[PDB]
């Protein structure tokens, strides 16, 4: 934990760090290039306070008028089966699809959960099309409206690209207000000035400019309804009209009670007709204001008459359907029509009187609009270069927190200084070799073999004046490479010109005979058992040129065998007939064989894999050797990576 | 307690921590999914101050009129016997039951405590029904009102699902005001703007919008009436004071002026938009309590795992014994496993560690004054006999002659394990009624000669002092290669300190996590006070997580 090898292991794990930071930055690149752009338009409104207006504009009265004005409760998207199909379609430059529905009436499922009935439009051509609600595809053409199965749809000016899919959602009025209000925003920027900067944010550019203009013009028309309402006859008209409508409302509910004191199509057409009648009323009283606020040739008024000719066609079809079903249903349908149509008109009139009164107590005079809304061509979200840099630093921080975590993950040896701090004479650091015959005779110039020759020289100095010429090499663990080092060391000492004997006293799972080529019978175990002679067990590794004694058959009592005095006799004989004797023993952390053979060994060494075996294992192994009367001369680090080994090619 | 250590026990105790965290997250999830949803409806009220209005709306005069308008003191609840029956009923998608009581008049018990006469409606069909007050079920049909036993009920438009139970409560008008006032709320958002955001929270979504609409209308009509009220008082006294005919005509002018002023009083207050309900419930707050369930599970897991860490006091590692200066001669792993383990499963780890102890003893026991080894447990349930028997076996198979004396004259049970002739144990020898030969036995399995305690004597310590014991040891140490003696704990009796006078080497056996370092220290000090030098300790029953031994081969 210090800057020096901080930069060190960062240079080491550069592959990892740039890998993951690059992965995160590519994620950010694809998110920034696939996230749908959002444009915001600002309009400026002038008045002569404005604190009440900051909340009056965002009221359901004003927004709720624009929703009903632009039919914003009819939602439409190009369908892309992936979550990123829209973005990639934009990236190709494909012009996004868009159609126009001046009149949509879904079957009005409107369940508690799925209160938003969804249909998909399949574009057949520029003129005709097909719509599937849940499988029943209704073929339709622009102009004529499709009025079937309680479904009324008038779509016109549909886009060019055929075969596309348009998901249509008749989301409820409250939802269509809430989303708009979430996107809409007001401010004053003067804290007292008449300047009201209105802001609306959305994806489709020409969409939001029109919506903001509609909002602004509705507010303007309301504050002009101020100036015109006071002397207007409409006030007294409403004052007198409400009582008669409520009277027929009372009469209609009385008629319901009298007749009461379920065919599916009956409710479907009933709801459809009621929706149509409510729209017909609201459009008549809407025409009432567009007539003097605007002109006949003005396109908005034309739109009113067009959408009502649509609605009158729809009512005509609904009446055609009503006439055909039984009178037992027609009677109830007419009686319910009168009733809930009366409540619809009644609720409208209550609204009507309400905001007509709003003209009165508004003290504002002229509500001039300074400049109509226009959308900034530059999208404000997704923010370019503000998530990308965040992707960069996120990759960097996850890199540091992961690399330091892995640093504090491994616990093995990292350098011979760790052992020599404990007081262990590391006699060698055998580097890892890339590479069935012995490496010391297969690839004599490999770095591991040069390091093993270095171990040979260091031993030959340290092995003199020991009580005898027996060397015991004990791995700190299985898979520490005990037999690799022992075998190659024996080869490197034999080629020198000394007679070497290699005893594999790992009676539990020794496998040197499986690697030198062997006569498996009459190994070492068969000698301790007394069923084999001393000369009949010795072999010749033709490669290394040293005599080899294999373990033979795995006996059931290893440690009980090794205590037999025949082992003493064998070593005493061999140390007279050989220059060096190397013994392989099982770990001392696992069994007690090593501490039995170390009874007789002049020198005992531990072999420790570079990053596998910990300092604790070597410490415990040396102390447990000492408890048994065996003094471990030192250690032999093994399998050290060439990054940490000082050895290199030379020649 | 360090971070590495911490993640150590956390992965070690991963079962516990994840189990409790998962159960608390499960509780959080079921609560989030069963707590009745509560919707929130809003209205916008416009005036031209607002500081009086925010308290005038919450007055009992406003709310109480809505109470009397919507009959809100008539409480209706679909019955569910469990505390969560309603929640699961909503979960199943079952449409909640609801009825309409336009007129309720209970027998009006209205006691001091049970001022809420509670009645249950049993839905028989879509038309008729039955109501039980205290068992007396009155059958009734919508339309016709049930007026019996002082109970007047006019319930109409009863729901579809029959057999259901509906709890009816005619809670007092004050209570029906107070609860509504608790749920109701007002704000300004301009601090001077006429804007008032009335907010009402309730479970029945369609009901709360109607309630808030009624509150708004009552407030509107109240403001219309109030401003007119001053002119109405003036008008009333003019009407009372009308009898000076020119003054009479002036009073008539004032009379008409007050007529028009009172009648044409228009409230400043305005209803911008009538109440509508947000379809998304505001409570229970999902994803805000589930994460609290998570963090509660984690914090309680941490506080309990740390508590358990600070709970145990036993030995955790041979380093703790070696810090005091006790040569831990072995760490025998706990074996999963009536005959000796050393002959039953000779390759078991706990036997490889006993062989490892055999070698270290064989080195440490030379130069001792004799070949007698005393092994003393630190406590009962320290496995002193397990270790001693297995060690005697593992030394017998070597080829040495081993004598295993069970000198636990109090509650020794070695004879109960090796197969025995219970007669002529040790106690029958010290008492002098048996000779040295008839007491020794041959364990056929272990291959070591074994001496049992025999009958429990009344005076164990007094027996062991008898000089025949030293005669026995002197004889055996000549006729055997090794003598193992089992002795009672020194923290319990003094037999160990009596036998130890003749033992060349003495060892303590400590169960891994049962015996504490304090017991070992005190036992060794008390052995020293008695002139017995304890060679070292033998940790036993060490868990395989902490033991370094592993299978090999």
């Amino acid at each position: 934990i210090d800057l020096g090898r901080v930069i060190g292991e960062l240079i080491d794990h550069r592959k990892l760090i740039i890998s993951i930071t690059s992965v995160f930055t590519l994620f950010a690149i694809l998110y920034a290039l696939l996230a749908t752009p959002i444009y915001e338009t600002d309009a400026l409104i002038q008045i002569e306070q404005s604190a009440p207006e900051t909340a009056l504009l965002q009221s359901r009265m004003i927004l709720g008028k624009t929703i009903d004005d632009l039919n914003l409760q009819i939602q439409i998207e190009q369908k892309y089966f992936p979550v990123i199909g829209r973005g990639l379609a934009r990236l190709m430059g494909e012009k996004p699809g868009n159609i126009d529905i001046t009149r949509l009436y879904l079957p009005d499922s409107d369940d508690i959960s799925n209160n938003t009935p969804s249909i998909i439009l399949t574009v057949k051509d520029k003129e005709n099309y097909s719509i599937n609600s849940d499988g029943i595809q209704l073929n339709g053409v622009v102009g004529t409206l499709l009025n079937e199965k309680g479904i009324s749809l008038l779509v016109n000016e549909i886009d060019a690209k055929p075969g596309d899919q348009f998901v249509i959602t008749q989301l409820p009025r409250l939802k269509a207000i809430s989303d708009l209000l979430k996107s809409f925003s007001v401010a004053d920027l003067g804290k007292d000035t008449g300047m009201l900067t209105l802001t609306l944010t959305g994806d489709n550019p020409k969409r939001i400019s029109h919506i903001l203009d509609s909002i602004s013009q509705n507010y303007l028309a309301q504050n002009i309804a101020r100036q015109a309402a006071q002397d207007a006859k409409s006030l007294e008209f409403l004052n007198q009209q409400l009582p008669k409508v409520r009277a027929e409302l009372d009469s209609a509910e009385d008629k319901l009670n009298a007749y009461r004191k379920l065919n599916m199509e009956a409710k479907s057409v009933l709801d459809q007709i009621v929706n149509v009648d409510n729209q017909l009323n609201e459009l008549t009283f809407r025409e009432a204001e567009v007539s003097q606020l605007y002109t006949k040739e003005h396109p908005t008024y034309k739109a009113l008459m067009e959408k009502r000719q649509t609605l009158q066609e729809e009512k005509s079809k609904l009446n055609k359907r009503v006439s055909s079903m039984p009178s037992t249903q027609q009677e109830v349908l007419r009686l319910s029509r009168d009733v809930e149509s009366g409540r619809a008109v009644y609720l409208q009139l209550l609204n009507r009187q309400q905001e007509l009164n709003i003209a009165k107590s508004s003290a504002i005079g002229n509500v001039r609009i300074i400049d109509n809304a226009v959308t900034d061509p530059n999208p404000v979200r997704p923010k370019k270069t503000i998530i990308i840099v965040i992707g960069v630093v996120l990759g960097l921080i996850v890199s540091v927190v992961l690399v330091l975590f892995q640093v504090f993950l491994r616990r093995g040896i990292e350098s011979p200084e760790q052992l020599e701090e404990i007081g262990i004479n590391v006699y060698a650091s055998i580097p890892i070799s890339e590479w069935d015959t012995l490496l010391a005779v297969g690839n004599p110039a490999d770095l591991a073999v040069e390091a093993i020759r270095g171990l040979r020289t260091s031993l030959h100095f340290a092995m003199m004046e020991a009580k005898n010429n027996v060397l015991m090499i004990s791995g700190a663990s299985p898979s520490a490479g005990m037999t690799f080092i022992s075998s190659n060391l024996a080869a490197t000492i034999a080629i020198t010109g000394k007679k070497v004997l290699f005893i594999d006293a790992d009676l539990r799972k020794g496998y040197a005979h499986k690697m030198f080529g062997h006569k498996n019978d009459k190994g070492l175990s068969e000698f301790l058992s007394g069923q084999a002679a001393a000369e009949m067990i010795i072999d010749k590794v033709e490669g290394g040129g040293f005599d080899y004694i294999g373990r033979g058959q795995i006996p059931p009592n290893p440690a009980e065998l090794l205590m037999h005095p025949r082992f003493e006799q064998l070593l005493n004989w061999a140390s007279q007939n050989y220059d060096l004797i190397i013994i392989d023993t099982p770990p001392i952390l696992a069994v007690t064989d090593a501490a039995i053979i170390g009874r007789y060994a002049g020198t005992c060494l531990l072999v420790a894999r570079f990053e596998k075996n910990t300092v604790k294992e070597i410490d415990v192994s040396m102390k447990r050797f000492e408890q048994s009367g065996v003094v471990v001369k030192g250690c032999i680090l093994n399998g050290v990576v060439k990054k940490a080994s000082s050895y290199y090619r030379y020649g």
